[PDB]
RNA sequence: GGCCUGUGUGCAGGUGGUGCAUGGCUGUCGUCAGCUCGUGUCGUGAGAUGUUGGGUUAAGUCCCGCAACGAGCGCAACCCUUGU
């Protein structure tokens, strides 16, 4: 079961990946053919590992949950923050502090760190703060959202992960796994299977793809929120 | 009770030794800007990362990046004096 199928994710480009010099040959796999020096994905295998991906993201949120989006390319990033910041699920998509879900500890204190700043602001405390203490601050405070803004809310060390671009992003993969978390992904050519468990093999370098395809995966979350 | 008196007894006393047994204090590299730690990560491991890289700074000062995130001692500042 699919909310979307070719016709729909190809008008995007989903179905292109990377030349034919830069690529695993696990994907085998998944390709398709080759047509001007690019290699182009298996449109049925990703539709139908997005129904396996899509019961999975269900049935974790419904059980209790939570997704991590990461998406820190540009083609993605701006998309990523859109549908997180709609669902109110934890996203990151400028940076990947490492360590954020295995330092979690870390990473949660300067969240609370964040929170006291915040709390700061809300006191309005400009007096007693100098004038390059009120910059170095607010410089931190942007700093801190840049990076962990997206996750304000998280407390979690979370149950799955939604990867764009693995070679990008290998040190969120890393953490997963080695915490033991489940990643869904959008496996390119020159992405690896063996570490995603649950992928979705679509274009990574494409907005409109990689938007479709955090849209799909927002829309399982949500769905699996209502089914609570 | 104090005070001495001696019998002495304990013992005081030693600028007598070892600063290669020591504290304390000090010098010195150097007021140089560096030295470290927690967690995480890499590595069989010693260790590395952080603390490297680009730029900037009197300065590990600060920024941009970065498997690092942070913290601490140091830097700077708080102190005195001089200058309105």
């Amino acid at each position: 079961m699919a909310v979307v199928t070719m016709k729909q994710l190809l008008d995007s480009g989903a179905h292109f990946g990377h030349q034919t010099r830069r690529w695993n040959p696990k994907m085998k796999r998944f390709i398709f053919t080759d047509r001007n020096g690019i290699y182009i994905i298996d449109l049925q295998q990703t539709l139908t590992y997005i129904d396996k991906a899509y019961e999975f993201v269900k049935e974790t949120v419904a059980h209790g949950g939570t997704v991590l989006f990461v998406g820190t390319k540009k083609q993605a990033q701006e998309s990523i923050a859109e549908e997180a910041t709609r669902v109110g699920m934890p996203y990151v998509n400028q940076r990947w502090l490492g360590g954020m879900l295995t330092n979690f500890s870390t990473v949660h204190k300067r969240l609370q760190r964040l929170k006291e700043l915040e709390a700061m602001e809300q006191t309005g405390g400009f007096e007693g703060r100098t004038k390059k203490e009120i910059l170095m601050l607010t410089r931190e405070k942007n700093k801190l959202e840049r990076s962990l803004g997206g996750i304000r809310d998280m407390q979690k060390v979370p149950s799955a992960v939604w990867v764009v671009d693995t070679n990008k992003e290998h040190i969120a993969v890393g953490e997963a796994r080695k915490l033991g978390i489940p990643v869904i992904a959008i496996l390119d050519t020159n992405c690896d299977p063996d570490v995603v468990d649950y992928p979705i093999p679509g274009n990574d370098d494409a907005i409109r793809s990689a938007a479709l395809l955090t849209k799909v995966i927002a829309s399982a979350v949500a769905e699996g929120l209502q089914a609570r």
